[PDB]
């Protein structure tokens, strides 16, 4: 089972802005809806709160300490290892977000699929920093720019840096 981080975030690092993603791009979001296709979207309550409802063609597991939460259309899970079983047989899992989420799933991630979007935003959530010595990019590409998307950004992938023994 490959954890993986599926995130957009400013040049800062900001995730969102009371809830809520401060730019409007839905290229980005159309990216992020063909690469999540048949694997399940983790995240916290708040994130699945700010997107609305539940995002279709997709499981949709939400992970909250709140033991009576729940949704319609949507599985919840309470824990780390909650989310590990549920998810058993599953070839991928993207962690969606919250900032405290992608904390949780850290010792286990495996890949990064990060946009980067090349401005500054107002925000008050941050994608965690993280060691990319660790990491190496296998992909990369320019996002898609115009009337709809005014921002430009782009979208990256990192896998793991093997170590060669010395
Ligand atoms: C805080 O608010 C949000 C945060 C995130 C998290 C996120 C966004 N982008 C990246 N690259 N990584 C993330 N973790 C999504 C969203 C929303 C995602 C959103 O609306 N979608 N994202 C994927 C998806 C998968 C299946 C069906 C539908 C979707 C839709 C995309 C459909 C479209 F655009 F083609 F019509 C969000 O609400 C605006
Ligand atoms: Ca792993
Ligand atoms: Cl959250």
């Amino acid at each position: 089972m490959i954890v993986s981080f599926m995130v957009a975030m400013d040049e800062n690092r900001v995730i969102g802005k009371d809830n809520n993603l401060p730019w409007r791009l839905p290229s980005e979001l159309q990216y992020v809806k063909k690469t999540t296709m048949g694997h399940p979207l983790i995240m916290g309550r708040k994130n699945y709160e700010a997107i609305g409802r539940p995002l279709p063609g997709r499981r949709n597991i939400i992970v909250t300490r709140n033991e009576g939460y729940h949704v319609e259309g949507c599985e919840v899970a309470h824990s780390v290892e909650e989310v590990f079983e549920l998810c058993k047989n599953e070839e991928e899992i993207f962690i969606f977000g919250g900032a405290q989420i992608y904390d949780l799933f850290l010792p286990y991630v495996d890949k990064l699929y990060i946009t980067k979007i090349h401005h500054a935003f107002e925000g008050d959530t941050f994608f965690p920093e993280m060691d990319m010595t660790n990491w190496k990019e296998v992909f990369v590409e320019k996002g898609l720019t115009d009337e709809k998307n005014p921002y430009t950004y782009y979208y990256h992938v990192y896998e793991k840096q093997q170590l060669v023994p010395r």
